[PDB]
DNA sequence: CGCGAATCGCG
DNA sequence: CGCGAATCGCG
């Protein structure tokens, strides 16, 4: 079952592709540990991929042993693969989200980390904490 | 139902990826109208994509009004899209099949053709004629 | 509404 | 055996 001493990372979109944001919350207290303000164009999967890698950087900085939960099979797999296999066109309007994704991949390719990245089982455990 | 005055195009593989060949046969008489000798490395889908575009070039040359049948949803869609969305790595060993695919796409991009490309319904009509 | 992973026919 | 199109959870 559930490690409550953990970080849950969630993405917020509505229109997909469209404005995307994300945050990292303490799984137990719901305390917001980091948040990214709205990016004008991205996809759910790119935003959740960024949320996971930001969570990794955040916990590594803090020397934390906590795991990360995500409800996204896709973003967990992209993090494992060190590759975000997004279909989002690369153009002037998507340049920011692609720059951030590209740089998150480079981070993954050049650092080690011990944080377990675990799948949040929404059908058994309810909504990921503080789900947008 | 079935237009018997037509061309059926089929691919032959075994190992996929692996040696690939294809041919075009008269749907009715089974007469072999063209055949490509074995290409040492390709995939089923790339071979069937080539078989369809070869069939188009063959019939156009002959001023023929005949349709082409294929049992491949994938190769029909790649021909429609004028793009073969193969995952086959581009390396020294796959250079020949990729050169042929690239040149078949260019053909599609630079010619018009009236040949209908129709899906062969194997579950109702049995095996595509002269199936390898 | 769209995004992508996980889940048939074909040789 | 693998190749790709057609066919769930998530916000």
């Amino acid at each position: 079952e559930i490690i409550w001493e953990s970080l849950s990372v969630d993405v917020g979109s509505q229109g997909n592709p469209g404005i995307v944001e994300y945050k990292g919350v303490d799984t137990k207290t719901g305390e917001v540990l980091f948040e990214r303000e709205p990016i004008p164009i991205g996809t759910n999967n790119m935003g959740e991929f960024l949320a996971i890698v930001h969570g990794l950087r955040y916990l590594k900085e803090r020397n934390s042993r906590k795991p990360i939960y995500s409800n996204s099979q896709t973003a967990i797999k992209w993090v494992k693969d060190k590759k975000a296999k997004s279909t989002l066109v690369r153009n002037e309007e998507t340049a920011l989200i692609w720059k951030l994704v590209d740089e998150a991949e480079e981070w993954l390719n050049t650092h080690t980390y011990e944080t377990p990245i675990l799948k949040w089982q929404t059908d058994k455990w309810g909504e990921i904490k503080a789900d947008y």
